[PDB]
């Protein structure tokens, strides 16, 4: 068996995360641009995310858009000791 963490998807390293209930206007605007419905989102929104070393936020996300411009359905994950 290989090591496993996220139930769905790779671990992501996201430069920034925000609570999907308290997104700033630029983040909100960017998600509308991408046609993402805010009211159907849960947990965190990640910005500028790369699948996995991470000096920013390591998160599990259900979806990633535009090469990691925006992730959604993100929750923190600890893959250390």
């Amino acid at each position: 068996t290989p090591p496993k963490s996220c139930s769905s998807g790779p671990v992501y390293c996201c430069n920034k995360t925000e609570d999907s209930k308290h997104l700033d206007k630029g983040t909100t605007a960017l998600l509308g641009l991408l046609n993402i419905k805010i009211g159907d989102l849960k947990d965190l929104v990640g910005l500028n995310c790369s699948p996995l070393s991470c000096s920013a936020q390591t998160v599990c996300c259900t979806n990633t858009y535009q090469h990691g411009l925006v992730n959604v359905g993100c929750t923190p994950i600890n893959i250390g000791l």
